[PDB]
């Protein structure tokens, strides 16, 4: 159960926030309020994706993840650079688990230096530390 000490900790470290559950839910609940949340959906979707071994789980499931975050005609697209979408296009054609590794670091950063400062200055984060103190 996360502490108002451990809330505030993740200020100056991204990559432990990113560790914890509930540090990628209260993000979630935030990027949200700024409708960028697809970046995560898409990092956690990714997550997922590199634990499976089962070929038709594979295939269904890169599918899903390209047709919710990397066509440029799905509403939750995630920014991506040109190199790195025209490899994802060739993998979706046989796909493999780790085809969106890639993407994923490049969404991860994009989180961590886009919309991160961002929600260490809302109300939001204020209220996650408040709302676990005992006081
Ligand atoms: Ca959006
Ligand atoms: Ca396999």
């Amino acid at each position: 159960n996360p502490t108002a000490e451990e809330v505030l900790s993740w200020s100056q470290n991204f990559d432990k926030m990113m560790k914890a559950p509930a540090g990628r839910n209260l993000f979630r609940e935030f990027l949200r309020t700024e409708y960028s949340e697809e970046n995560l959906l898409f990092w956690l979707a990714c997550e997922d994706l590199k634990k499976e071994q089962n070929k038709k789980v594979i295939e269904e499931k890169a599918r899903m993840i390209y047709e919710d975050y990397i066509s440029i005609l799905s509403p939750k697209e995630v920014s991506l650079d040109s190199r790195v979408r025209e490899v994802i296009n060739r993998n979706l054609l046989d796909p493999n688990p780790h085809m969106y590794e890639d993407a994923q670091l490049q969404i991860y950063t994009l989180m961590h230096r886009d919309s991160f400062p961002r929600f260490l200055n809302s109300q939001i984060y204020k209220s996650f530390v408040e709302s676990t103190a005992g006081s």
